[PDB]
């Protein structure tokens, strides 16, 4: 069987673990991987692309699918999430974000707040932490979660603000901390079934190995979380 | 024999066409299918999940908005190539000058729409920037694209245009008068990238590195495009 | 940056100066370091793990022997260039050509030890295949090297030689007189490799597609060498 | 901090790849250097004093030479994994079993040169001692390697061919029809030993019985190889 899948693009390294598996686990099942904006895969499906699976990154796109009937509810479930953690050069004497304030840290490199997703996540946490106003002097702004793993490893900032699963298998770094869930909105990728397929029998099986043990320790494999 | 999906501004094509036959000498297991079109139009496909490896745009804006969904390679985010905004006029035109526009010698400027226009909206920073936008607007007359401007520069309709220096190369009926100074406007810039979702990253890494390699490098710089800076 | 390990016969050592500088303007971000030595002991290398990325080997046996062990990357296992065996005589010689070789114009016919000299083992094949061996047993004279051939005939101490085309370029002091019949002797070639242990397999197998290109192959024909089949 | 020199055969180095940042899972601190070469080549090596913890040779050819020679630690000597010889189709061939080899369903049957490739070695023993290799003669082309083989097998210009197991993994254009008999070829089996000089005698053994135990011998399960 022919199951089409369409997924945010950073879920790519994870994903070809995943297929793999599901060839052992499964070897009738062939999978379609497609990679694109989930605001335009969201577009594709209301226009009736033939997809048999959905995993956005973030709530938003799979609930206006939702809401527009175009999913099997039953199936809409949260796959993984994200942690911001806050990284560093690995020999460095780093350890908490009390040392933001100090005289030890002089550049932080945060994603810039509007167009950078772990830089909107990194905003919100030093906002609702009040640092945000106390650090103006020190916020270094970059491109994408690269150059901030690039300013750090470089030296170019003491430390920065990224995804965990933007510094596995990094030796150069180090995760000094990870940010408590409760400083800002959740970063989740959800999944669902879409109603318009005509292998919800095939595609439920396949989320649900997705939601399994078997398959969230691939996902932990590539620095996400459960939920 | 691997297969690389690149898409370009359609700017590009002229000089594609060359680097894509210097590329079968250099790498004969490459097979280049390059389709062009505006940097929006092509962002746009590749959000859909369009299975292109590589991208070439007019301008930094399509390139940060595809970053930002993450569905590029980050670190393939390179600056290719720029171009040059250039004051142009009919071959025979007896202007010599930027200077030459506060004078009667010119009646009418052709500009592209500030707005809606590239080259319009670099002529307007320049003009801006210049100080000389106020005092020309009873002179500034507005396209629709950069090949009207050059239309109306030819046959007449404007003494003189805001084109970029690459829209004049292999012409013998337009001159460019002067060009203008890189200070006074944003650079203009074709940034490449690698896509993330690409089945042929590698190869697709490779074929940039022909186009940031100084041999790619001269062939961009034959068809008026220029060295980054 | 990458930088590749190239080992090679020390044969090859004029054309792959040509071939760094020709891949350095296609590709800046590789720096080549190449070693040359005898294809015998540059295997022994490779077994026991010294870190080679490339390696271009004067003959078919030592690549055999690697793959048995599987210390290379069996899809990257290819002929890169071959080479011809030739007649040689001086410039003003004006020996005709191989059919000369039985009449009285020549006396003394310059080969390789048999055995010790590589070119003297094919130019044995060919006299051998072409019945003329017992014939040309008098006026048969054996050198230690090519380049005792060469010059011997230079100095008329030989009137024709057999050498390889390789060893003829850059001298206008000998002429090639005629290439011999490729049917009438085992294949000379140069086979290439990727060495599995590489950890930089990718660059390895973009750097080696360069060396099978037009371009480079024409690098490789600017010293003598020739294209496989 | 302790930097382990490893010798290995070639074969394992995919699977040493994925055995390398495991044990960084299991042992933060410990430096694996993987160095590959051929077997003779690592044993000459060891033999002129060279500096090396553990050594993992492709048969026991080298493993006798050392061990005799007292340069191994003898208690240390074990089979770490080895190889099944299986036959290969395409994927969904129509080929089922080997007694298809002796149908017209199979004509042409794909397997390493005898004498220069080891999988044309043992298939060799094994269409000898089924009594198959006199009549298959008109079938048996012969690869330069297992990869020429796999190659062959895909394409479908031979129909049928012998490869190990290891060889087949993580491959969705070819069907491992079936596992030879163990008891039609010689062993195929790779040791491993800690080697007397190792400045690190106890770490080299803390990451032997790693890949001795289930957690190392299940990643190179799923890298086609098998106990022993």
């Amino acid at each position: 069987v022919e199951l089409n899948i369409s997924a945010a693009a950073s879920l790519k390294e994870a994903m070809a673990k995943i297929e793999e598996e599901y060839k052992k686990v499964d070897s009738n099942v062939k999978l379609t991987v497609n990679y694109g904006a989930s605001g335009s895969l969201q577009q594709q499906i209301e226009q009736g692309a033939p997809c048999d699976l959905f995993i956005s990154a973030g709530q938003k796109q799979m609930k206006v699918l939702d809401e527009e009937k175009l999913l099997v509810s039953d199936t809409m479930k949260d796959l993984v999430k994200n942690d911001l953690v806050l990284i560093s050069s690995a020999d460095s004497s780093v350890s908490g974000m009390k040392d933001l304030t100090t005289d030890k840290v002089k550049k932080i490199a945060v994603g810039e707040a509007e167009s950078v997703p772990a830089g909107k996540y990194a905003d919100e946490v030093l906002t609702n932490l009040n640092l945000k106003d106390k650090l103006k002097d020190k916020l270094v702004f970059a491109k994408d979660v690269k150059e901030v793993l690039a300013w750090v490893q470089s030296g170019n900032a003491d430390v920065g603000f990224v995804y965990f699963s933007d510094t596995v298998n990094n030796d150069k770094i180090k995760v000094v901390e990870k940010t408590d869930e409760k400083t800002h909105s959740p970063i989740t990728y959800p999944v669902s079934v879409i109603k318009a397929s005509k292998n919800v029998d095939a595609a439920k099986k396949f989320e649900e190995f997705l939601l399994s043990e078997s398959g969230q320790k691939i996902f932990e494999e590539f620095g996400y979380k459960k939920v």
